[PDB]
């Protein structure tokens, strides 16, 4: 137990299909913020948090007690964390991406004996250039160096081109995959303005992952504002069409540029933006499209109990 992949799904310890409907905390700025936001962000609906971590190279490391307290609190608020190592974003550098697995392997013993909540996304959109070859040799090396320091969880792989070049997975995704020695890898696309612009082009970078018999989440994606074209309609709806996971950027604490992007006006969530209420209440959001895995209630998939 737990996760798994086969084909183009992502399935829960009990077998049951597990579509990502969640959001985005940029824990590794805000790291003070866990005990509110995690709650706050579930009692939006998301069944799934991605929590940004850092390995120390551009901000603070974010160490092993602070992993454990913020898995405490996703399963306490029977959400799956997807944990993510940020400090690579963009990076070609073999480097940057070997601190991130070092992280991890560092970080073991939280992760170990969570297979069933916690899903491990390597490295925030490691591989900035717009090729697929170059990310697939890097993948490739590191997976097996994670599975034989004991971490068994499904793997989340960022496409490459800052995760907006997804023609990466459609190439080289199953290079990737099958050189997991536990054939559980799923992958990623950012869809902001590149990979997201409109819906012809999410459906096709959508459809060339999965018709490929591989699993996908749009692990981060914003929206249309009047600097740029993100169709966030598209993203909810044809995910939903397809069982596609989606997990919207950003809780809360964009810097001022980019705050068009910030979920919630407040880190407790009682005062949602525009941004905001759409995710969560709008049409194919949250509160329509969200089930919780079903790891969280544990009643033995209605097994009838024997008479006493
Ligand atoms: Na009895």
């Amino acid at each position: 137990a737990g996760f798994y992949v086969d084909g183009n799904t992502l399935y829960d310890a009990n077998g049951q299909p597990f579509v990502m409907r969640g959001i985005n905390h940029g824990h590794a700025w805000y790291k003070d913020t866990a005990s509110t936001a995690i709650p706050a962000i579930a009692e939006q609906g998301a069944n799934t948090i991605r929590i940004v971590l850092s390995d120390g190279g551009q901000w603070e490391k974010d160490d092993i007690d602070t992993i454990r307290e913020v898995i405490e609190l996703a399963e306490q608020n029977k959400m799956v964390a997807v944990v993510e190592v940020h400090d690579a974003t963009g990076r070609d550098s073999r480097s940057d991406l070997n601190r991130a697995v070092d992280y991890w392997i560092e970080m073991k013993d939280a992760l170990i004996g969570k297979e069933d909540t916690v899903i491990i996304n390597i490295a925030n959109e490691w591989y900035g250039s717009w090729d697929g070859s170059a990310w697939a040799d890097g993948y490739i090396d590191v997976i097996p160096k994670l599975r034989d320091a004991g971490l068994t969880h499904t793997l989340m792989v960022d496409a490459a081109g800052w995760g907006q070049y997804p023609q990466s997975i459609h190439d080289y995704g199953q290079d990737v995959f099958n050189a997991d020695p536990l054939k559980n890898t799923m992958f990623s696309i950012h869809m902001y303005e590149y990979a997201g612009g409109d819906a012809n082009t999410v459906r096709s970078n959508i459809d060339r992952v999965i018709d490929q018999d591989l699993a996908l989440v749009i692990g981060e994606f914003g929206h249309r504002h009047t600097d740029g074209d993100v169709d966030e309609d598209t993203i909810l709806s044809y995910s939903e069409e397809t069982g596609t996971g989606w997990l919207a950027w950003s809780w809360k604490g964009n810097s001022t540029e980019w705050d068009y992007l910030d979920l919630s006006e407040d880190w407790a969530g009682q005062h949602l933006t525009d941004w905001g209420n759409r995710i969560v209440h709008g049409a194919d959001g949250l509160q329509e499209t969200s089930k919780p895995s079903t790891v969280f209630t544990d009643d033995n998939g209605g097994h009838p109990e024997p008479p006493t």
